[PDB]
């Protein structure tokens, strides 16, 4: 077949070394060669992002330009409706075909919440999901009847991600980074440095556009 | 439709008249007829309570026994995982339905997540004397976008709107209570009488 393709979403307000370094360390132990970044739009019942739809795309494009691994998909940005995770994966399965391996990247704090998701079941119908292990936390699912759901689809051999179209779940050892989007936004208002939490081009764009200040 | 159902969580180590008399006052200004107290369990990355999961249920049961407005729900005490509010709420939205109104009670100091408005309203116990200051002024707009001053909107919509309710002041917290108990100064004004008897029977907070 062709190579496995991984998808990796978020708001990215702003994009930071956490998103990038975490995924490219994953790809060095799993053999991933191509990752597509799908930025979201926040549904109106939540706080809306500080950086607008355009700036977040610009900030992404800058961090990603020197990195062949990543590529950018602006579906949800050009989309009328709010971003629903199972809808984007149902589209990629349609366009890409049924025989190509697809995987969806999530953190551990979001897998312990996975059944809280709209069409949480229909996700594993289209792609794998690679869970970024948060070191120091257990795998405790809220209702221990989809603690079985985690056990029915868990695999420890990454070959399954590369040799099957969908359906498996992988937990991956990631490093720790003490950076988030709220940290950086706060470190900016407080006036403390950030040349190690943020790509240097992205931070220059932030200073030039006056965001988070 | 059905009645509005309000949920009110917390550690309750112990429960006291500040919790009770603040919400039944709310109940009189909002017109809600049912409140479900949902005691929580603290994840180990915080100092753990002094009274254990059984004793805190008991002190709760004694306090709620004679109040029809309140009913208890020990989802989180019998659950393996740490209690996460957006997890319990969507469970309530799951078990109750999409057309009944739901609301969640929180103090003002604790709200200062996004996911709440998916399934329920959020009624903020206003800290009297303090302003509406949100830290990062991008969900200060979110606070302003979904605020409402007509309690009807809470009774006619399943979720989405935010109400800030005037509550009275009491000089009573579990930290106040434990210290007045560990040194030995009285507390018959801060707790219902059956709860103080359970505390004095169980050797709690000394």
């Amino acid at each position: 077949m062709k190579s496995l393709q991984a998808l990796f979403g978020g708001t990215f307000d702003p994009v930071h070394y956490g998103h990038l370094k975490k995924v490219e360390t994953l790809a060095n132990l799993i053999g991933l060669t191509r990752v597509t970044i799908i930025p979201n739009n926040v549904p109106p019942h939540r706080p809306q992002p500080e950086a607008n739809s355009v700036q977040r795309k610009h900030m992404l494009e800058l961090a990603i330009a020197d990195k062949p691994l990543f590529t950018l998909d602006e579906r949800e940005l050009k989309r009328n409706a709010p971003s629903v995770t199972a809808q984007t994966l149902k589209e990629w399965r349609q366009e890409q075909g049924p025989d190509v391996p697809l995987a969806f990247i999530i953190g551990q704090d979001s897998l312990l919440t996975f059944p809280t998701w709209d069409e949480y079941e229909t996700i594993l119908d289209n792609a794998h999901l690679i869970v970024l292990r948060r070191p120091g936390y257990p795998l405790e699912m809220a209702q221990p009847q989809y603690q079985q759901w985690l056990e029915d689809h868990l695999t420890h051999n990454p070959e399954d991600l590369h040799l099957q179209p969908a359906g498996k779940i992988y937990l991956a050892e990631t490093p720790y980074f003490n950076i988030s989007a709220t940290i950086i936004r706060e470190r900016l208002q407080n006036g403390e440095s950030c040349e190690d939490l943020l790509p240097e081009p992205v931070l220059t764009y932030i200073n030039q556009q006056g965001l988070y200040r």
